């Protein structure tokens, strides 16, 4: 499991929850409960972020939907769409309920997305 | 080439020269000339860093040896030893002649090293 390995490496290094999705669902979860995210449908926010192809960083999110329709209290998050041959095929998400995502995590998701693509 | 793919992803995302070595030589080079680094013997600094297992960040290096005996003018660099089963098997290096390596790159090498291990 290639996405799982990367998610684990990101968690081990950065210490924040890591999700990786394909076009539909989360396919890798590290740092968070697999029950909460694995195979769950990605949110409209994730879909839009992937469609827009650019990475995003929200330093003061307050609340976010990672799973569609599921409002979650969230301090911050960052998303790196995985774009292969111009087509979004997934995304890498790093988030925290209590810590602030910064350029470290923002670049981490871009790097992860680039490698996974 | 797995190390090459990661080095390329790191270069694409962070925009700095990236080297990956095994215990002996550089095995992947991105952002810099392959002639300057590929198959070149790693420096004593690299060997010591790997032996000590911890990542390092030098924000004001002035000069560094990446290739053994080769003094290179360098603004800054960061090194993430690749440690598998307690044994150092290589390292990921990000460096710049003109820009300052910070936590972004420092964590990038740790993440890279963790994944490659």
């Amino acid at each position: 499991d290639f996405a799982k390995e990367y998610a684990d490496a990101l968690y081990d290094s950065l210490g924040h929850s890591v999700l990786i999705c394909d076009r539909d669902v989360y396919i890798a979860v590290s740092g968070s409960s697999k029950k909460d995210y694995l195979n769950k449908s990605i949110s409209e926010m994730l879909e839009r972020t992937m469609d827009q192809r650019s990475s995003v960083l929200e330093s003061d999110a307050k609340s976010v939907q990672l799973v569609n329709g599921i409002d979650e209290d969230m301090n911050s998050y960052t998303v790196g769409p995985i774009v292969a041959n111009g087509d979004p095929i997934g995304a890498v998400v790093i988030f925290s309920k209590d810590q602030t995502m910064g350029e470290v995590e923002h670049k981490a998701v871009e790097t992860a997305a680039g490698f996974l693509a």
